[PDB]
């Protein structure tokens, strides 16, 4: 028993194939104990489902309790970083350089982040990418913490975390098509199917004890139906998104409990079915009060670049030289 | 620079930690050596005839070379850095001075050097370096210019050597002296009423231009005519009152691109005389986390003397529910 | 600990009259650790009860 006991059990059977064990039980889930694994490698054990969370699901000794071995949740962090470097210091290109800084910051990750109930730091990885040149001066960056969300339609049973503290109205996800009933016709062309718009779910200030309400929108005035309880969201308080399509009537679906760190949401609260959303997975950006990101249990802040590159931007810029002349 | 400024970095390396020289597009036939002493900001008017009197030493007639002290740009530095309970022995008090002390170390190193510059990735990478309990920092900047004469921007202008963000050049506040008696007994029968008062700039313009302008007034004791009129805008940044104040009037402007600044209050008739200050400090944000010196320019970390530039702020961790 | 371990623990202080020993635990009853025992002869140990 004991999950540490666990964790060893694995980093054995298969201490292979596998880089980390975090053996956490889940307090909402009783009799289940929960087996976080990183594939060494890539990210999703048996992303083929099984083929391997399977096997290790073949693996009993004793107890009333039962494994669910699953791969780590993982928490990412959407870096916009900015570096800037002296023209002339510089041999090779912009290109090679870059190739040069996500060569440390991996290098960083992989040594001090890439663990679990490790933790990842601004500073601290910033100073790894000035560590690539001669020149390269110095570096900005802005961070988001981003959670992978499977079932945009609704979080979990007991929501999701970060295992760190967000900002007011930091959370937001990326944007989904809503396929309204409706059709509509432009440009000689017809009916055109059903008019879809760019819709999305954020949170709100923090109410007086901590909880702001997780809304969606915008919509039609509209496309979503209205009941005693199915009302749009009374007021401005948020980060409302572009109406190029001119729409605005956003609807509560949820809560984020900022202190305890818990979001949860269901589209069915009010009547949508996924039918009419395009979309599976999503993705949940919220930005830190941390200067230190916080992995825990089963969570675990990892850089895969080349298999997750829309999670750096970097913005060089080049510096004319200073006195040469003496 | 060095071609003049390196002697006598030779006769007085034992003062002098930064020696460079360079004219102005303008004072046309001056030569002026900007030094920082080591020990310290300005070398003294003694240290200064002694160090002119070499040039007699060097035998030139022709009027030559101005000693004089560096054109500061300082940081005020606002750090956050949030450290392991569990790995840190000493007082928070110890702390600080361990850290206080890294940034000096990379500034000494790095930065207080002429052209050099100052890079806000660099420094948190030392203040990360102070300890083996630092888990992480962040940091925020601002830029300081100490202005000599707070009446009229010089002849040509002041320049950040650096990118201010809009409405962000703002100096701190210095009292302006209206005329009017207060008639109160708890000091006497006349007191002369003085409110506080800043300049500010406002938001750039079409084509990239702000305006310079300064803080609250009562109506009466400025006098407009036409021209002359209160500013209205609300394209800057007010300031806190109890008074029934909010007329700013407009002097010189802010070329946001071309970073320079030149305010000359005469543009409405008050005379130095009526503002009991001399000497300003003007703030504003850099565009950048990567700052530059230029011409006699020098960035300086001098704490335990420029104490006001740097506050630190820590954030003890466990485990962990929280951190704010 | 570990069964394992207590397993040998008797089939040495014991091992005489005990042929066998599974130390298993129940997760119907925690905090009891279950030690079956072979008689190496009969069936019940002590049916003269313990």
């Amino acid at each position: 028993v004991t999950a540490t006991d666990y964790d060893t059990f694995v980093s054995e059977r298969f201490g292979s194939i596998i880089q980390a064990v975090q053996t956490f039980t889940d307090s909402t889930k009783p009799g289940y104990a929960f087996i976080a694994a990183k594939p060494k490698s890539g990210l999703y054990l048996t992303t083929v489902q099984r083929e391997d969370i399977k096997n290790y699901l073949k693996d009993y000794n004793l107890a009333p309790i039962t494994p669910s071995i699953i791969s780590p949740n993982y928490l990412f962090i959407k870096t916009n970083l900015k570096v800037t470097y002296a023209l002339n210091k510089l041999q090779e290109s912009e290109q090679w350089l870059e190739g040069q800084i996500i060569d440390k910051i991996d290098r960083y990750y992989t040594e001090d982040v890439e663990i679990f109930n490790s933790s990842f730091a601004k500073s601290k990885m910033l100073t790894y990418v000035d560590d690539a040149d001669h020149s390269v001066i110095g570096s900005s960056a802005t961070i988001q913490m981003v959670r992978e969300v499977q079932n945009f339609y609704k979080t979990p049973e007991a929501g999701i975390k970060y295992n760190n503290q967000i900002k007011d109205r930091s959370m937001e996800s990326n944007t989904f098509s809503f396929n309204s009933g409706r059709k509509v016709v432009n440009p000689d062309t017809g009916l055109e199917e059903d008019v879809l718009y760019d819709v999305r779910i954020v949170s709100t200030d923090r109410d007086s004890k901590g909880i702001g309400k997780v809304i969606i929108g915008p919509f039609a005035s509209g496309d979503v139906t209205e009941n005693e309880n199915i009302q749009p969201y009374t007021g401005n308080d948020f980060n409302k998104l572009a109406n190029s399509d001119g729409r605005d009537k956003y609807y509560v679906i949820g809560e984020i409990n900022y202190p305890a760190d818990v979001i949860y949401w269901n589209i069915a609260k009010i009547n949508l079915t996924s039918e009419k959303f395009e979309v599976q997975t999503i993705e949940l950006y919220s930005d830190p009060t941390d200067d230190v990101i916080f992995t825990r249990d089963g969570s675990l802040i990892v850089f895969e670049n080349d298999l997750r590159p829309q999670y750096l931007t970097i913005d060089l810029e080049p510096i004319s030289q200073l006195e040469h002349h003496h």
